[PDB]
C-alpha cells in the first residue's frame, strides 16, 4: 500500500511491544524506517553463543528458545522461552561483549525486527528511561549468569 499504510501497520505493532510502549515518536519512527525482517524455522540458531554481534531482536512472530552454555553440564541449559513482543540481543551491545547465549527458533515462520547498533543506541539507547531498565536488566543477566555458572 502506501509507505504511511505500512508504517502504520509496523508503528501498531510495535506499540504493543511493552518495551517501546513509552518511547517517543520520533524514535519509534526511526525504529519503522530503520528495522529490517528476518525469517527462520524450526532449530534455526538466530544467536550462537560466543560470535560477534552488534544487532538487537525484537520477536514480531513465534517463540525462540534461550540456551546457555554452563559448568557442570555438557549440552547448554535452557534458560527461557521468549514471545512475540519480546526481545533479545541487547546485552552484548549494552555490555560490548560477544553473544552470551544463543537464541533458537522453536517454531516455524519465526519473525524478527531487526535493528542495528547505531540505530539501536540513537533509539532505545537514547531514551533515558528506557536506557536505563534495560542496563539494568542486563546487569541482573550478569547475576543469572554468575548464580547459574555461566562459562
Ligand atoms: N547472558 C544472558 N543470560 C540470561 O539469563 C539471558 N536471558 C535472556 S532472554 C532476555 C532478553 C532480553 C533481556 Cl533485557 C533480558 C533477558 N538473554 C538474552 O540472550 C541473548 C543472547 O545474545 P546477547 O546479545 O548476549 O543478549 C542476550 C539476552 O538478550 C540472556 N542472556
Ligand atoms: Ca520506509
Amino acid at each position: 500500500s502506501t509507505a504511511q499504510a505500512r508504517d502504520e501497520q509496523y508503528r501498531n505493532f510495535l506499540r504493543s511491544v511493552s518495551l517501546l510502549k513509552n518511547l517517543p515518536e520520533d524514535k519509534l519512527t526511526k525504529i519503522i524506517d530503520c528495522l529490517e525482517v528476518e525469517y527462520y524455522d524450526k532449530g534455526d540458531y538466530i544467536i550462537r553463543e560466543g560470535e560477534e554481534g552488534s544487532t538487537f531482536f525484537i520477536l514480531a512472530k513465534g517463540k525462540v528458545k534461550v540456551t546457555q552454555s554452563t559448568e557442570g553440564h555438557d549440552q547448554p541449559q535452557l534458560i527461557k522461552t521468549l514471545q512475540k513482543g519480546e526481545y533479545f540481543g541487547e546485552k552484548a551491545l549494552i555490555s560490548d561483549d560477544v553473544r552470551s547465549a544463543n537464541i533458537i527458533a522453536e517454531e516455524n515462520d519465526v519473525a524478527c525486527l531487526v535493528i542495528d547498533r547505531e540505530t539501536f543506541n540513537q533509539t532505545v539507547g537514547t531514551f533515558e528511561e528506557l536506557q536505563k531498565y534495560l542496563e539494568g536488566y542486563v546487569a541482573n543477566l550478569n547475576r543469572d549468569d554468575e548464580k547459574r555458572h555461566a562459562k
